[PDB]
């Protein structure tokens, strides 16, 4: 990278705001996930979407890709510079502006994390809802279609992201729906805002989000459920939604990753296949949900043990799973698998994945958001053992493969990256693929939007 590049970004952000050091970068280069940290050749942090779009048409012209950086939480490799290139930092752009909560609605710019947000929030009688593990730019959770525990009852990114601000790759601004517009459907013109959606920083940078509001619940409570198996569980959880009970939370633990939770967190659930459930409602709402949800249970369900203080850490050492799994071995990585299926056909792919666990000599742990249909696989991999990292990859392809061979996805939240690109080419097929990379072309016409990465 051209020491008459580097002056030229530094032209537009600022001097302290451009970095080619070694140590920075390498810290830019990886996220959280086990792919191999690529740095790229400079950092920048622009200050507002004037230098957003000055960087990116400087990048652009000159040939230079762009890797879009939030706060690095991702898991699949979306951040690493398999081509070089300037990764933008975007987080000094930290403002929530727009507050409207007569119309339930937000803007946030990249910089603020849901926790921001709902900090920001108190005393509003608002939230949002949708609650990754991590705490993560939401604007980066636009860009990967985040969900979270919260999404069974509240919805995803998808369904509550209702503007997006974005800098096309020449610098372009382009406002999804339009700027300042905000609303509850739409039926003019094509949907840009969903295009933008779990897109990845391949399409464009989102330099803002207009997010939907919910109320804060009437009344909440908290239970744990533990079950005899793995069967029972996910017996329970289809047929809770079978039965159409308005569950605000519902996450599956097996055995291995409730007792990883119990050593990191303290907790002292029984060590067994367990569900984490939440209501919500008024306390006669409340009733008849707990009445029908714990009548369905008693596939063997123990009585529920009930969860401020008490449902918060319950739900902190859910959301820290992912360390919980890496601490069962100081010193691994991890890759998360992230399928999705028919909730029929659940059941059988979570006990076949279980069964094939223990059949294994990986380290596996499962959690997930069984209410989506959705689930995690966290296999955990020595960063020196190549051997160990391709039976880790191999067991991923395959339970992907599973999945698709029901009817389901390969990823219901976390995204493609690096590591699911052969997996999105059978998920769609070869009509598919080309629509897709027929409309990144168009976007990105030169490729330099975080190459290497969905397609
Ligand atoms: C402990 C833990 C728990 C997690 N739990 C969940 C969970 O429940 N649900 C879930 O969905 N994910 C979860 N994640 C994954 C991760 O938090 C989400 O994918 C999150 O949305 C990533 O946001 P980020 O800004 O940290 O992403 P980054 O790693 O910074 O980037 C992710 C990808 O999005 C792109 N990108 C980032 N910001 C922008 C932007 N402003 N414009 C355009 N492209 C951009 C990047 O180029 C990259 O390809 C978890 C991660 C961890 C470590
Ligand atoms: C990062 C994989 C774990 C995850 O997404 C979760 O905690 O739900
Ligand atoms: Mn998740």
């Amino acid at each position: 990278l051209s020491q008459d590049f580097v002056e030229a970004l530094k032209a537009v952000v600022g001097s302290p705001h451009v970095s080619t050091a070694s140590a920075v970068r390498e810290q830019h280069g990886h996220d959280e996930s086990m792919h191999r940290c690529q740095p790229p050749d400079a950092v920048v942090w622009p200050q507002n979407v004037d230098q957003v779009s000055r960087v990116a048409s400087l990048c652009y012209n000159q040939g230079v890709p762009i890797i879009p950086f939030g706060t690095g939480t991702g898991v699949e490799g979306g951040v690493c510079a398999v081509q070089g290139g300037v990764c933008i930092n975007l987080t000094h752009m930290d403002q929530i502006t727009e507050l409207n909560t007569e119309d339930f609605s937000v803007v946030v710019e990249p910089g603020v994390t849901r926790k921001a947000l709902n900090t920001h929030l108190r005393d509003s009688g608002l939230w949002f809802p949708v609650d990754p593990g991590a705490d993560a730019s939401l604007c980066g959770m636009a860009a990967t279609g985040a969900s979270g525990t919260n999404a069974v009852r509240y919805g995803t990114m998808r369904d509550n992201v209702i503007n997006l601000e974005v800098v096309l790759p020449d610098g372009r601004l382009l406002h999804t729906a339009g700027r300042g517009r905000h609303y509850r459907k739409s039926a003019a013109g094509y949907n840009l805002t969903g295009l933008f959606v779990g897109s990845e920083g391949t399409l464009g940078i989102i330099t803002s989000t207009t997010l939907r509001l919910h109320p804060a619940p009437e009344a909440t409570v908290a239970a744990t459920c533990a079950f005899p198996s793995v069967q029972a569980a996910v017996d329970s959880t289809v047929q809770i939604l079978q039965a159409a009970v308005p569950v605000a939370r519902i996450e599956f633990l097996d055995d291995v990753m409730m007792d990883a939770c119990n050593r990191h967190s303290k907790l002292n659930c029984p060590v067994a296949p367990t569900l984490f459930l939440e209501f919500h409602g008024s306390q006669q709402t409340l009733a008849e949900q707990l009445q029908r949800t714990e009548a369905i249970t008693q596939n063997g369900g123990s009585h529920f043990s009930w969860a401020a203080e008490k449902r918060n850490e319950l739900w902190a050492a859910r959301h820290n799973a992912w360390y919980a799994a890496l601490a069962l071995s100081p010193g691994s990585k991890a890759y998360s698998t992230d399928v999705c299926v028919p909730i029929s056909r659940l059941p059988e792919i979570l006990v076949e994945t279980k069964e094939e666990i223990k059949a294994s000599k990986l380290t596996g742990a499962i959690v997930g958001h069984v209410g989506d249909g959705n689930f995690h696989c966290i296999l955990l991999v020595d960063p020196d053992d190549a051997e160990e990292q391709r039976r880790v990859k191999a067991f991923a392809e395959n339970l992907g493969r599973r999945a698709l061979a029901l009817g389901g996805t390969c990823t219901g939240e976390h995204g493609i990256g690096l590591g699911k690109r052969q997996l999105l080419q059978e998920e769609v097929g070869p009509v598919g693929v080309e629509t897709m990379r027929q409309l990144k072309n168009t976007l990105d016409p030169r490729g330099l939007m975080n190459p290497g990465k969905v397609l």
